[PDB]
């Protein structure tokens, strides 16, 4: 139950990452032997739920790419349900300040250092019951990442960075830029200012600065100011362009 | 990604609806072939989630009845997950007062109107980043239908009239019946006063009114007083009427 | 495991039917309250499979409404699967001969009676060995039906009516009227005397006959006649006309 | 409807029970014929949802056991949606005070009782309205059995028992030990005193003390004490365990 | 219910094809928005069955993009109940004779025509029974293409041009290469020469040729000689390449 | 993608199996961890398909016990389907002679060694074709167990055994006891002498013997004589038993 994903990202060993929202546990096995360091299953934008996560988190356990998943919201009973099928990493939307990451990090530990409730017998977490000392073992291996969304959370930033238990902050580019009134479109100066700043400010903290960028010239320099978790791509998204290149190639 | 069932509330044609409870995606295609002006696919009072809203949403799609869709609460996230999956009619149920009229519209929005989160590549709403302009074409095409079901809210319905972005109002029967001492029947005039003077108000100050009645009858009564949008039935009701007159007919 | 369906044909009590092709465990009990005597599962013309009837038999167990499962064919291996799964009464398609009549029969009887494969740990069917001396006891409560659909088959009437195990002989108006060049017609009076004379024939061989038919009229002639298992109606038709009649009652 | 389970508890009579986390409705029905009182659906630490619910109530309808359902949280949306699958007895986690005891009861009754919205018509609760005078009859059959996890609910147990329509007070051994400091593990003094305590002062309420067990010889125990429904086994732990006993006597 | 792809090959307009094997009616909206002229729904070598056709049919239905199913097999039971629920296209896989041929094809004509069992107020194809004179009209409708895997069905092509109701005739490269003795490695020239032959002997009878190639210049070769249904792609494939290149680009 | 269990089987290390009948990926998974070196997924007398199949196999696959999957019959056509999904050990069942067992064989095995029909590209049995020259690397790994259930086939044994591609012979007690007329009850000295003379033949003929017997006893004597994949319980059956067990422990 060492998760690796983790410990590459307090190492700094970058990790390369692939959005999952097809929100079907077969296509997840098919990417899942593509190569990348991690996938993220999106519970917030893609019709998952605790039940399909079970089935993805299935279906990619025999591969070495590393399953990441992102609530609806920051909300502990959900992040309850989550983790009790096996969920060990986190990318939490909408993070606004240090309380709210606190939060987070607290739906995931156990007393006294958290609020997570207790049903290890039931859980795929513990392999019911299977993980010798599962309960002091958990808590270490879990790994928040909150997502920066709107200027008050850039504004928040470092006392965000100041919670312990945040081990990777993310940089939503959507609705940041939506947020800065550019429309969910982020290629604006203004736009990229604020996420290569924050970028390495999070570094400097000596945390993980992550963020999703279709654009491979620009995951390059997003990786290069210092990023360890860096998705450069969206299974629903390479699946419809392919698609529709090959069509329009033949008319 | 026109909503043609808003544009005729806004042009005054009487929309005739049924309601869907049975939570399949075939019974809803065999129901979307009847007739109707629109459907309603109720998360509220029916086992529906996000995902079952999905496969009633694309077997409905081909047909000329507009979905409308029931979330269980006013709830942000719920209903961020619902627009993504294509919803663009909600009927929201239990809304109080102006400023949960005004929640409820904000969360079909984009920001600056709203606090829509951004995550178009992802979503059936956009066809996954076809449409063209989507993320400036989407907020327009938001039908938000508030319920008045409590004394309260009925105190309250000339400042949620008020609010931008509320297109219509329905009156749940039940519901308010319930609440003012008839135990869910609303059959009694104190119920029907309350029910047509609403209408009335409602429709005067350019909005539609909606009611769900299966009595054919008053059906038409409220259709003559200004409402829009009426359903006049519901399918579980239907089929287990018509079977249980059916059995009793030959013992 | 008492067959009470298969009881009262043997007694001459007419049992009122109503098909199920809505493919739905929700549904099958709504529908299972309703009144009717049996109730039949269409594995041959709508969306079913082993799994989805186990569904539904677990959704009718509770109700007075006796299940009935039609198997696509008169296949020996999903025979076995279906009785697995619980099922004690099939209505077997396209039996064109008393060879393939008793073929029907042999299926569902354990060695040496038939060829039914034996697995009661796995299976519902002994409530998973629970029902004491379940393998002892089974080939009794099996209710073998069989479909008569064409010339052919109503030729070899007399034969079939003389196979042990076959219990009940059931007419398809829709095969059967399609068969003699009536495409699926069956208001004609050729197709009506040949119903006639098998409801007939198979009464005075002191087995029960049975049919599927929608028209109220038809159907109390048919049970005049001495028909004994009688279904009335469909479900997919019961809610497309219902729906269908109140659309166009508001235009 | 009447609630069997309840009036089992109002006089006295011990219910043992069998804890359902496989999630699947085939095993609720091979468990629900095994013998035991009561079955509690796991909502909060299995990955059930309305859906799961609806058909595992089906599954086990049939059979003398009588289902409970634990919620994931004390949220009045989530319980109305279960009540309205038919839910009639409610095992509600975290219940921390008396006002959130309160809350757990109104969420569970028509007005003016509590604030159950009302969708009666389309709910499996009513047998879509075939249970006559369903809204007049159904407060009465609800059951509400409130959680206590924590050091705080212990020392509102006084306040929380005066709670009318609190029916049991079901004390969770995992989350109150780690709430303690024990890390999940109950088998402590300190943690055996607050259980034994909090038994004997419910059961001097005339309320019913409830709680999850695996111990045998505790259980008997926590009976001896007057303990009402007690849970003394978990289906996953069962299976996974003679499982694993059977290998190793194999090597 | 016209069958606008059978009418394209009918009038010698080349239809650019997607193979679909991911199983999903989520992606399979995705493709249909692609620009494709035609998609494969493959019931032979991807874990679909007669529901998950219903609902990919079900999703792709509003698109442009025109439906195919190939069964697992030349099964007249299987194709019965995927026409029921809409198919009318079929790619019918290992057609080695003239004899089964024609059973493809009558199994899927109403009497006299063909074997087909009549099952229409369930099915989806009729609309529930809303398509008038469906019985009458359906006949015309059905397109079948028949696949030629061997050395065998080769030599008997031209009697397989000869049957009325074949429209279009496949051939599958790698089953033919396998059964030449190149294992399912057709870029070899005793291959190539067969198929090129094929194509021209299939457009020459006044039938449509078609394949699978995701070589794209292979393609456009046989578009060249006349074939008029070709499928370029595989969504699988098209994914996994996709996914596979990606990663592989950040190392 | 080596066949780990064929390569122990042709070893001669005893393979201990648990019977998978739950039908549910979630228990599979359960019980992968349980530390069985091989597990049954049942497709002939649980309600499985090649659907749930597949889920199996992807729950399974991160654990060292092997999966083996029995289809209903020796269908080539489902064996086809049930190997493009994974599956490489394949228990057939009702094997009664030679050229049966051979015609199992050939199912699994491409041109010009079986008829296995290719689709590679589609399959997650070749990994999407990631697994490099799969088409010349298959045939080696696929094992093949044939069912001996009757007398017939016991007479018939010599022949069977001489069969290339068999690589274990199972005897099924339940099956062959009815057959000899002791109603599936194996406990009687002419079946037990039966099942004893096969085990003995078919481990010298350099062939690995199979058997499923619950009897811990029993399956230590067969072990003794020579067998070499021994199940010795059932899922259902387990969970069955402990709970009815714990129930009445309590009363
Ligand atoms: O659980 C049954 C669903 O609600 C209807 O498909
Ligand atoms: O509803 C379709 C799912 O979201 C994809 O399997
Ligand atoms: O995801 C698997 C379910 O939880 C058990 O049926
Ligand atoms: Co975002
Ligand atoms: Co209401
Ligand atoms: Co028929
Ligand atoms: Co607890
Ligand atoms: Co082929
Ligand atoms: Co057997």
């Amino acid at each position: 139950m060492e998760n690796s994903f983790k410990a590459a990202l307090k190492a700094g060993r970058p990790q390369i990452g692939l959005w999952l929202g097809l929100s079907s546990s077969y296509s997840a096995e098919l990417l899942a032997g593509a190569g990348f360091d991690w996938l993220l299953i999106d519970g917030e934008h893609a019709p998952n739920n605790v039940q399909t996560v079970l089935t993805q988190l299935q279906a990619i356990a025999p591969y070495p790419s590393q399953p990441v998943v992102r609530p609806s919201w920051n909300d502990p009973v959900q992040i309850k349900q989550l983790l009790d099928v096996g969920t060990q990493t986190l990318l939490v939307p909408m993070v606004q300040n240090a309380d709210e990451a606190r939060e987070a990090v607290r739906a995931t530990r156990y007393p006294p250092a958290g609020i997570r409730g207790v049903g290890s017998a039931l859980a795929r977490a513990s392999r019911w019951n299977r993980i010798p000392d599962y309960l002091q073992k958990a808590n270490d291996q879990m790994c928040v990442l909150v997502q920066i969304e709107t200027r008050e959370a850039m504004k928040n930033l470092p006392q965000i960075l100041d919670v312990e238990g945040v081990d990777g902050v993310f940089i939503g580019p959507a609705d940041l830029s939506a947020d800065m009134g550019y429309a969910g479109n982020p290629q604006h100066p203004e736009v990229q200012a604020a996420i290569e700043q924050a970028i390495v400010q999070i570094r400097e903290s000596g945390k993980a600065p992550g963020i999703l960028i279709a654009n491979e010239q620009l995951a390059k320099r997003y990786l290069e100011l210092g990023a360890l978790f860096v998705a450069v791509g969206v299974d629903t998204t390479l699946l419809a362009r392919a698609a529709e290149a090959l069509a329009a190639r033949f008319g």
